């Protein structure tokens, strides 16, 4: 009846032990403290295998190399990328709501008393699709991969540097809206080997017509579309659709994994790999 | 040759690409200046305008983008692999850099509280991958990452809060090979790059270990080193090694030859090297 202990628990798992192997029971104290020297070390041995593979082979980590074939799955779908500044002006970070409440700024990391690090990509996508349509014709299809901000989490697994993908569609018409929200989820998550999830549609007082896709209770990403109450301090005049990944929740809820921070931006973890080992 | 671009058109032709004669030229009066601007700008804008199509119907993402994927495969190709770490460095990390009220650097940063800050510089966590990995593979040991940075101080004329930089490196350089590698990682990425001029400058200077810069003319292209260093002792480093650091958005300005270094960085106003503000 004797299970681990803390540091072996907490060890265990930052090598990726399972959930049942977490959960293994034993007779003594010592038979116990045996075994784990033998967990651990088959454990070890496979994230030196894995980090094998990674200098070999691979050359890079799956991160980028997601990003990479997410990036192409959108460009065939004529997406055009864009990369934009991460650190964003208050007056932006007001216009991600109405009236004087901007509840954003209690979890953003402020640099200066009129910049912050974006906790997110709409402002930046929502001041390119303006400038795009006076310039292109609709449809406009856009999106970008890279690093969000948030100062505190909503619960112990939100990282404090996170990566999105948000791609979105400027002009689409309304009666096909749902659809290309669809379409979006479907590009972007069979490019990423996920094929089961269902796109729970929803609509709040504020959120509005908000879409989340899940994977049972688990949501990859979150989507909205236009008009939007936000569209008027934005100047959009165009219905449309747009949907926010967290790729390392992409990748943690792909390759199965524990932690969300063995894959996240890191100097703890390599490619997945604790570092400390064998 | 009386009357020259206001400060106004000087500037609204400088963010549209202007080639620097045309930043230059002078004219009779007011409306020959005037006219010619008008003239110009829609030149300029048409021109853009003509780019963003391209961009739109085939390259579909940025130069910046593509930079960074050309440049990163080059690497893979020798054998250098690719990590990604975070932007935030602690208080300690950038004092290891040697320093604290000491140097600057303290002051360049952009502290998001009283013990950490955004990275001005790629080096620390490098350093601290180098001695993870020498437990973990066998020597040499290269990796290089492309990734953001922050200073809020401007050295020259230009000064990006926000650049990419590509610092890639090798543990376990044999001595008499350094200069070598350094040659070898500066042709690897500038080849990669479309640059192909340019010199190593290595300054031996009689108090602080061999300090390496990658010149263009006149120009900087990269800033590097090589060790033993000074400062591996604090980050438990004991092998030879050299480094090379790029910053993207600079290598590109230098290249395609434009105003402003900001019209290829990350931005709100500009896409692909051309400004929004159009029509």
């Amino acid at each position: 009846s004797s299970f681990w202990t803390k540091v072996q628990y907490q060890r265990l798992k930052e090598l990726n032990a399972s959930g049942e192997q977490l959960e293994m029971g034993f007779s003594d104290a010592l038979s116990r403290d045996r075994a784990f020297q033998g967990i651990e070390h088959q454990l070890m041995s496979q994230g030196k295998r894995h980090l094998e593979q990674l200098r070999t082979v691979k050359h890079r980590p799956a991160l980028l190399e997601l990003e990479e074939k997410l990036a192409k799955a959108l460009h065939q779908q004529g997406f055009v990328q864009v990369v934009t500044p991460t650190i964003i002006t208050k007056s932006a970070l007001a216009k991600m709501t109405i009236g004087e409440d901007h509840p954003l700024f209690s979890q953003v990391f402020w640099l200066d008393g009129k910049k912050c690090l974006r906790p997110m990509l709409a402002p930046n996508l929502y001041t390119l699709w303006r400038e795009l349509e006076r310039l292109w014709d609709k449809p406009i299809r856009i999106f970008e991969i890279g690093t969000c901000y948030r100062k505190e989490s909503q619960g112990a697994q939100h990282l404090n540097e996170f990566t999105m993908l948000n791609l979105t569609e400027l002009g689409t018409p309304l009666e096909e809206r749902h659809q290309r929200l669809e379409d979006m989820a479907r590009w972007v998550l069979e490019a990423a080997g996920i094929r089961e999830f269902e796109l729970v549609t929803e609509s709040s007082v504020v959120y509005g017509d908000t879409v989340d896709v899940m994977k049972g209770d688990l949501e990859l990403a979150s989507g909205a579309m236009g008009p939007h109450f936000l569209d008027e301090k934005w100047e959009i005049f165009d219905p449309w659709v747009g949907l926010g990944f967290g790729l390392e929740r992409l990748l943690m809820i792909r390759e199965g994994t524990q932690h969300v921070q063995s894959m996240a931006r890191s100097l703890s973890y390599l490619d997945g790999v604790r570092l400390n080992i064998n």
